[PDB]
């Protein structure tokens, strides 16, 4: 794999790993820092969510970089590599990034819990995928996948996007820009995937870590940073609870 095998154990990606838990920690303490000074219950609120986004994904990441939760799939004569804390990070992180936008949008909590039961079900049938022996199995699975998600990025753009226009100018263009962003990022993990170790093989597992990092780096710690200067948080919310 394109890298450099920082811990001499034999895995060229831990440069990427390496690099991506610095970044997510860095984020983590910056949102902690500058969420200190925060006192309106809304914006505490949207604190709270986000903080845990790079925090928990900062926890995935230290431990893919030490080798925690690495197995090999066997698929044929192949034996992939496939790290635990990546499908945890997810099932965890993207509800909270979900819950961020629903929040914004001020919609109800049935709508949060399909929006965040068809991630999860995204989440669980992409480990099933790439814990697959037989190529079918995997492609069949991503498939499934990716329709999924493509399910929760159409209710984002369609009910969420309208529920959010509203509420006035400050939370429509917040909620705007961050779907913007959102629609774009979350399809390139898809993309990613299936020309990937996981898929058609034709990208590497270093190039492949790379470009995860940045997907992360970017859906996580970028998504943050433009959500929480903004003064959308400061407007009433209701959490589904
Ligand atoms: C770290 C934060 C984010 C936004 C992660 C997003 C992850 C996905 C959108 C994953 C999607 C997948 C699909 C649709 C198909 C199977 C392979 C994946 C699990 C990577
Ligand atoms: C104004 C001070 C900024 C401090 C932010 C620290 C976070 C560093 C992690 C890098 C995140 C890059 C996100 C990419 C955005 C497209
Ligand atoms: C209170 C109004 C909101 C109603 C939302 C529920 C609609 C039902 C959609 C179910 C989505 C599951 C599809 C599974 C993914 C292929
Ligand atoms: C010789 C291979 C054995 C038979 C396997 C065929 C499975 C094909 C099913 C594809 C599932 C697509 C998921 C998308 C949701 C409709
Ligand atoms: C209103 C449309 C909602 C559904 C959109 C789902 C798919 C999003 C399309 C964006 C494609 C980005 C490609 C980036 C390639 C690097
Ligand atoms: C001998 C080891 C060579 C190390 C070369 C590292 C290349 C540059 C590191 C930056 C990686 C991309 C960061 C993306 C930020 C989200
Ligand atoms: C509204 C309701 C969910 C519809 C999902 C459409 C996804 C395919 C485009
Ligand atoms: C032999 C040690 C290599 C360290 C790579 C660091 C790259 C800068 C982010
Ligand atoms: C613990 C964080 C690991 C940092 C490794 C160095 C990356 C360049
Ligand atoms: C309050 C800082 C972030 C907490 C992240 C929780 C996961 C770490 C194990
Ligand atoms: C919750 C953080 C997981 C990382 C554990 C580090 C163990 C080092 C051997
Ligand atoms: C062969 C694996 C089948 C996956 C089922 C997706 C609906
Ligand atoms: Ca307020
Ligand atoms: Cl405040
Ligand atoms: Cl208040
Ligand atoms: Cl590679
Ligand atoms: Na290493």
């Amino acid at each position: 794999q394109a890298g450099y095998d920082l811990l001499g154990d034999g895995r060229p990606e831990t440069l990427w790993l390496g690099i991506g838990t610095l970044l997510m920690l860095i984020g983590t303490f910056y949102f902690l820092v500058r969420g200190w000074g925060v006192t309106d219950k809304d914006a505490r609120e949207y604190y709270a969510v986000t903080i845990l986004v790079p925090g928990i994904a900062s926890a995935a990441y230290l431990s893919m970089f030490f080798g925690i939760g690495l197995t090999e799939v066997t698929v044929g004569g192949e034996m992939l590599d496939i790290y635990y804390a990546r499908y945890a990070d997810w099932l965890f992180t993207t509800p909270l990034l979900l819950l961020d936008l629903a929040l914004l949008a001020k919609v109800d909590r049935v709508t949060i819990g399909t929006l965040v039961g068809v991630d999860a079900l995204m989440i669980v049938t992409g480990l099933i995928g790439a814990l697959s022996h037989t190529a079918i199995a995997r492609y069949s699975w991503w498939l499934f996948s990716t329709i999924c998600m493509i399910v929760v990025l159409y209710f984002l753009a369609t009910s969420l996007r309208s529920a959010a226009k509203e509420r006035g100018p400050e939370v429509a263009s917040t909620f705007n820009t961050l779907t913007a962003l959102v629609l774009v990022l979350w399809t390139a993990y898809p993309i990613l995937w299936i020309i990937g170790t996981e898929g058609a093989g034709v990208v590497g597992l270093g190039i492949e870590t790379l470009l995860f990092m940045v997907l992360d780096v970017t859906a996580k710690v970028g998504f943050g940073f433009i959500l929480l200067r903004s003064r959308a948080i400061l407007g009433d919310t209701e959490a589904p609870e």
